């Protein structure tokens, strides 16, 4: 079927590349990077958040596959030397499934995060009203939110405090970025942990021009009125060849290898 | 139907029990702490609690309701003042689940947990083994560790630095207490939330007793071989007579009321 | 003697300015906004900040007092109605000094600060190599360090968890931000106090250019070798009329006033 | 001059013992474990930990050294290979004086600690009065309190979120376990360092027994009235034959080695 091949750009990952077309091309399988069926990644989590978001209007028809040319990644969990028994199984596997963000920023632009999405101030002071479904939940006070996706709290996430959370679990993770409290201002601290059909708004103050970040892109937004989070109905498909649990690959990342 | 109602025991509380008894005799409502339908508790979240585990074996076939005499309450979320108007409202609602914490302890005993279950070494050093679904994740050291159920995440778990998770979703979180992080011993240190039919297993590793809790009991088990947690299949019912959101509770009981 | 008065710029703090200067009218007290001997702050923190900034190179010929004409700062400390008080307890107290941040940018320049200095990247990845008194003690990868006063250590310090330093400790306090932890790359994650004398050294990996905030200002610097931290040997030294401990300023501005 | 040896009791540490002994005969060394002048510990922290105590009545008398057979030790910061070398440098050094921590428990009996000493409950909940030098700055609500040593900030106290403090500044630090935090109980949350002269008092609130901990030792105190806090005027000695930073210390023991 068809398929294309990103790559980290150097040397090591060119060639892998270059060798997974050529035992492609034993199979029954077409390079095609507009409408693939197959998007395979290699280099790290940063070449496969590239694949993800070339391709973010075509998930319900592509399976990605990540390959890792350093260190694990927690989406490119393939090693290297697995590449030519990657190309033989992928030539005849299961799919699953991780949940996505959803951001929606009105003045209206809607994006998707495979890891997370956060705000920062334009230089100034970053202050906004927190609501959640249309309730005022706290005035924040600080440097910036992250919202993260499941498979997300292990990056960004994972640094400001949050929780892990199975990618199973369709929800989406709020974290604070330096929050001010003192006798005036007050915020919850906690990581708050959402589920799907709750809407997360966060509401201008004084300043309304905002930094807001989707996985590697960030960009400067003026005149904000809302920024919507949300749980996405789209969802990432993932082509797996055998067994490697999350928690297990928590454990490779983090505790040891 | 049969209903029962506990007490705090301070005057308040008994004489708010009183009227509400007599309320409901002028109701076709029969008082039986035997086989209650409905079991309302009245004084804090530990009264409410007390209720939970006095009832814990018919908990499919009970409604809980709290009435909060001093402070608000995650649990026990009524007014007093709105007591003559629960007994009209129960005399003639629908019911809400939230998840529940089954804890095994190995030597079996089961428990069930409403807010959280807690493991602390007899005195000396505290070392576990942390197995997810089998495999090793972690050799904890430090001084125990806490697994709470959703709503149990306000409680124990928020003090500790885990994130607030919303009671619809069916997980477990488990958050570490005062772990220790060198060269040699490594654990995650964020928090890790479960879905359901996900086993977090304690391990020990030289000493065999250790102080467990469960919501306010706290026990000396020895000669421990496992402890398992896991999201229980039971599942606590609350009788639901208007909108009272989780995230509102949260503001009002941390935020500001 | 000479003095001064700077305000915050609103109606309520140019009159209570005003009506300072004539009280000071009636005694032997000349106005001199270029070396005056007493530097009044009228506003909130963030202007006594300025009237600090604004007179940083007299710091051991001014004595500073704040005025808060909004909520309790830590450096304006005087209520606006003990004004007149404070103006003939001036026409006739000691000093009190408190440590200061000498912060070195090499390509040199060097700042002096009252609250913290923080480093943070011009957009990209944030990494620094972390050098004290010459030894390489990690590389730090995150959002980016901040280097604390002892009287800065209730602001910004404080929400990215750092400990609050009574400001009679000569030393400064390094905290993260938002740091990685995985297997490769690792940071201490603990705030860490320095005493004086000691010499934190941060030096570029890869982007040379940082976001250098000093106290309220911050600046893009562009192709930096180096920055250096150290406790300064000036202090700042403010006039003190009656007994206000600094733990008292901080149950007053945090737990309730 | 007198000297004695305290061992970790393994067949390790009980042999560098016995040719440490041998090698000292070949010098003017007496043995004398009752008024030594130099008392070297071979095992870990916790063997340093135990003839500190051992000798804590003549700590003006002492310089100690501490081995470590296994890891990297704060306190035992010599290699097992260098004992040779350190029995002849020993034969014919500098001291360094690290602050100590006095602890004052009324119903008196006063300790003394190396690392920390901790408050906790005997059971039920743990709520203490804070007050700092008279005057009371917060009500305590959580599992217990630890005030550190600067040489302890790397024990205990690193694993609450406290920070590391350089152990020239004359200091202790106050850390929180797992305080409660909502609209009706607050703490300051940060931790607090105090320089020398300022007392920290505890005070119950309700229960008066607690299980104080200072270093290893943890007993049971009944019908206590008051627990004062403040760096001790005593200080530890240690004999010092080279230049190891406590910062590469800190770097070793949690960075890597
Ligand atoms: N302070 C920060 N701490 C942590 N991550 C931060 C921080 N700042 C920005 N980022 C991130 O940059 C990302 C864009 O580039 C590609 C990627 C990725 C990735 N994804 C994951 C993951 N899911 N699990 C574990 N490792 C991951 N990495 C690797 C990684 C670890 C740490 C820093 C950067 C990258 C964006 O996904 C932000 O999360
Ligand atoms: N350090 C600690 N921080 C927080 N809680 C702790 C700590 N130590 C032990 N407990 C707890 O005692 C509980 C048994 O008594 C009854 C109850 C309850 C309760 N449940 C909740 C809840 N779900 N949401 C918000 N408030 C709650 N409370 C009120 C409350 C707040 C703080 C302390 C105690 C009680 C057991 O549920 C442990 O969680
Ligand atoms: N996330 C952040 N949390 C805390 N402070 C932050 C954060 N971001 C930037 N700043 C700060 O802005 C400052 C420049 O403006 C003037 C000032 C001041 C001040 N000084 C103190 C103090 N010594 N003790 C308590 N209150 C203080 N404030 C008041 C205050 C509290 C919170 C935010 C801003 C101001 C600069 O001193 C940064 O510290
Ligand atoms: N959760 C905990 N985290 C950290 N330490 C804890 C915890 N619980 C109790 N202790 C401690 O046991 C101690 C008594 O035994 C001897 C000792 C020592 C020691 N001293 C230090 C130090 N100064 N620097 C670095 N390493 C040290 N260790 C080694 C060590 C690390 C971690 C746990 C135990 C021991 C007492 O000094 C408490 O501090």
């Amino acid at each position: 079927m068809k398929y294309m091949i990103t790559s980290k750009g150097d040397e090591k990952s060119d060639l892998l590349r270059l060798n997974m077309i050529a035992g492609f091309g034993e199979y029954d399988m077409e390079y095609d990077d507009v409408e693939p069926e197959i998007v395979i990644s290699i280099g790290g989590d940063g070449t496969f958040l590239s694949a993800f978001h070339q391709y973010e209007e075509r998930l319900d028809e592509i399976a990605f596959i990540g390959i890792h040319t350093g260190h694990l990644g927690f989406y490119a969990d393939w090693r290297p030397a697995e590449a030519d028994k990657l190309v033989k199984l992928l030539a005849k596997y299961q799919k699953v499934s991780y949940p996505l963000l959803k951001t929606t920023v009105k003045y209206e632009a809607t994006y998707l995060a495979l890891n997370e999405s956060t705000v920062k101030s334009s230089g100034g002071p970053f202050v906004v009203d927190v609501v959640i479904n249309d309730i005022h939940f706290e005035r924040f006070r600080g440097d910036g939110l992250c919202m993260s996706t499941p498979s997300g709290t292990t990056a960004y996430n994972k640094s400001l405090g949050g929780a892990l959370m199975h990618p199973s679990i369709e929800a989406m993770q709020l974290t604070e970025m330096a929050s001010i409290n003192n006798r005036v201002y007050r915020t919850i601290g906690s990581p708050l942990v959402f589920p799907k059909h709750h809407v997360v708004s966060l509401q201008p103050v004084n300043d309304k021009d905002f930094q807001i970040s989707v996985d590697h892109l960030s960009i400067l937004h003026r005149d904000v009125q809302e920024i919507r989070y949300e749980v996405s109905a789209k969802k990432i498909h993932f082509a797996r060849f055998r067994s490697f649990p999350f928690w297990r690959r928590v454990h490779d990342s983090f505790i040891e290898d």
